[PDB]
């Protein structure tokens, strides 16, 4: 079975060949179609395929070199329950992962990846030297660089290494007295969290987290991410210059440690990455979703729209100005940022790249188009196949 | 299997316990989701079932009527290979039809539907008066009211009854000699046909085109509506003063008539249906897709935006001024329209209703999800089961 896939504005169709290699482990059947859901779901045969893709990657399918990385992986497995992936291993798998995660709209970039092996990790304060360094990397002061910081795998008879965080920087959130939430409601479970662990919080509305790092049977414990280090853009409107007195801003990376990488049967639960932000994340969703900032109204109000009725559409001029606000910011503090209309354009390019190169792409519709505008952008008029490949990025429960 | 359906914006979950009854013909797998696809596709079991739906709606399910109803169908497919519904019958399977529809946002109406009995059809003639009239039932003046006119059912060696147009009212698109379409590019075909079978064209852009009926056996004649049955909105905008000057405008029915209505194993090839539009349709889909009428660079032009880059997001601030421009146009004639907003709301509380009632609703998040300002809408933030419960609409291939 090889999908037809179309493109209804160009009318051009394709036959996804490389989903048929897919886990068989997503929600859906023949009769119910589970595809809006956030959350959708032998070591030695994992191993091997992986190896596989490895040898076949450089070119060197049925070598010698391939056999003998076969047995060894197995001797290791046999011996010890576990194996040890080489360098050059981990890299081409770190950049598997995000080739294959099918929410992601910027994977025309996955080439690019710098892996970070910090695998010879042995405590919380290494780990919060080996992240300050991803974090330098990566910010490059505004000219971001895509980057992943790989910590130790998991272990038989051995505690995890992980990051309590859900993002390198996120704004406290702190639940008030009234009901309210001054801060990011987003973030009161591990603010609380922070608190509780000793930290002393900041009533704030952008006050930067700190970091609960957690090594093997480790209690987490804190960490202070120097100012220095975190790079910050202030909002402000290129027309609007009331915009500025709200005191928006908002941080330069995004950097997800919440995730799991897994590569060849193997598991590293803590393993952050990070790239640039895509304008709508900050502008749509962590702005004007109900339960982020919330700040629709109260920029509707003060661009003194009709927010009486909403046939007037005020809530999409306010979400429009907003998006436009953070393009402007982020372009003028000359920190990276790619806007929607861009950002999906390059995807049509990477599954074009990706047909050529193995056939498919596993996307997932529902994520890849935009939260503003979709039918806007090229991606709204193009059928996907959704499915799991692996090494991947997967989700996993909270360490609490 | 239940599957747990969470609203993300307010964190409440239920389970679907409807979808296990089903209709496994669904494209997804285990394997690999097919939902972002366009085209996703015994009588008597069929017939008994919906027999049995139909009993359990009155509440006399298990009475002696209920039996003789079922012996009776039987009678009838074991003697003729079909059977005749009742009407009352037909008006439950219709209602259940549009209640099933997992891509119609408009749901919550569903018991509101007046369903015309055309069974007793014989001639393209008077399919085209049945036309007409559920034209001026449905349109009445601009209070538009949903309804669908059922022609004969399909037959056993004989023709079907087909209706060529996709809708009851439709603009010409001629294609010129420089590669361009004056007028809607979505109806070449129709147009061409149109032309083929003896309709002299227009040269214009918001020609309405005539009907192409077909009767069992017959080749399809050309029937032109009167001009007075048609009710069209001339589209302007509140305060951009020139945007009346584009001669934009848009007619009041929206109504569909190439799908096919299936009601107890019985198929309906003819069954015209119409409710009222909502404002993205037209503004975001008809007038500002690429192969539609195409119209965002001129209004962004027009609107003074800077076209040069993406980020000024120059197409999302004109194509949120077209929708107003619809939403305000509608309201002054006085033709009944719904935001996206007011919709998606409505949809909100049709599927608490049926979770109520059913136990679930079948949803299709892509179609739901409105083409702009996704994000801003509740329905975005719902997760939905997509599943094929019967009596339905399908689609079905032209019948050229
Ligand atoms: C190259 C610049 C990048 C851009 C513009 C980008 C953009 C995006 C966007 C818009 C999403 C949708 C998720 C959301 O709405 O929160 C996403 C998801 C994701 N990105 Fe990419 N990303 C980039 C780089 C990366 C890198 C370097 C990786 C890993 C090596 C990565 C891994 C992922 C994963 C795993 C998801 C799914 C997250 C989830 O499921 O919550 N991204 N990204
Ligand atoms: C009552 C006012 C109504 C509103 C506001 C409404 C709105 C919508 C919208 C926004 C869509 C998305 C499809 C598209 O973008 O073309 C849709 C689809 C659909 N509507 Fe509803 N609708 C209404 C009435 C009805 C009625 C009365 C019926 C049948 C009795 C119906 C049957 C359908 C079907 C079958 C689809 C799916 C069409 C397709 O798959 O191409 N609608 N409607
Ligand atoms: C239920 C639904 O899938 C969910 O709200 C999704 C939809 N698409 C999304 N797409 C992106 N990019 N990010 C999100 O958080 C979501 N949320
Ligand atoms: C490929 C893609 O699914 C297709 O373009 C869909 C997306 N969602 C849609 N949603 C609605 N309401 N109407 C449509 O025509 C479409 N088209
Ligand atoms: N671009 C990335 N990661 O590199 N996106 C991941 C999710 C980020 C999230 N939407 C935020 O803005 O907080
Ligand atoms: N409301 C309905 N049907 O009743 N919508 C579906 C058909 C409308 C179609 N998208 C058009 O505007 O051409
Ligand atoms: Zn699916």
């Amino acid at each position: 079975k090889f999908p037809r896939v179309k493109n209804w504005e160009v009318g051009s169709i394709t036959y996804d060949t490389l989903s048929a290699q897919a886990q068989q482990d997503g929600p859906c059947t023949p009769r119910r179609c589970l595809g809006s859901l956030v959350f959708p779901r032998q070591l030695l045969s994992q191993a091997r395929d992986f190896i596989n893709q490895y040898y076949s990657s450089i070119k060197r399918s049925g070598s010698q070199a391939h056999e003998q990385r076969l047995q060894e992986v197995e001797a290791e497995v046999a011996a010890t329950g576990t194996y040890q992936l080489r360098e050059s291993e981990l890299v081409f798998g770190a950049k598997q992962a995000w080739r294959n995660a099918p929410r992601c709209v910027g994977r025309i970039q996955w080439g690019k990846l710098q892996v970070f092996d910090a695998r010879d990790c042995r405590s919380a304060q290494e780990m919060f030297t080996y992240i300050c360094n991803h974090i330098k990397y990566a910010t490059n002061r505004g000219n971001l660089r895509s980057a992943i910081t790989v910590f130790p795998q998991r272990c038989p008879g051995r505690g995890d290494f992980r990051i309590w965080n859900s993002q390198l920087v996120r704004y406290a959130g702190y639940r008030q007295q009234d009901g309210s939430v001054r801060g990011d409601p987003a973030n009161v479970e591990i603010t609380e969290l922070c608190i509780q662990h000793g930290w002393t919080p900041g009533n704030g509305r952008f006050d930067v987290l700190p970091l609960l790092l957690q090594a093997p049977d480790e209690p987490p414990e804190l960490f202070l991410l120097p100012p220095e280090l975190v790079l910050e853009v202030p909002l402000e409107h290129p027309t609007l210059e009331w915009f500025a007195a709200l005191g928006l801003r908002w941080y330069a990376l995004p950097a997800v440690s919440n995730m799991l990488l897994e590569i060849g049967g193997l598991e590293f639960p803590a393993a952050p990455f990070s790239g640039w932000y895509m304008s709508t994340e900050i502008g749509t969703r962590n702005l004007c979703d109900p339960h982020r900032y919330n700040i629709l109204e109260d920029v509707a109000v003060c661009m003194d729209l009709d927010t009486r009725t909403t046939s007037s559409l005020w809530k999409d001029k306010a979400a429009v100005e907003i998006n436009v606000a953070v393009l402007h910011s982020y372009q003028l503090a000359k920190v990276t940022i790619v806007d929607h209309h861009a950002a999906t354009a390059s995807f049509m390019k990477h599954l074009e790249n990706e047909q050529k190169a193995r056939g498919g792409c596993p996307a997932d519709w529902a994520w890849i188009v935009p939260p503003i505008s979709g039918s806007l952008t090229p991606v709204f008029h193009q059928e996907m196949v959704n499915y799991f490949l692996s090494p991947a990025f997967r989700y996993q429960p909270d360490p609490w």
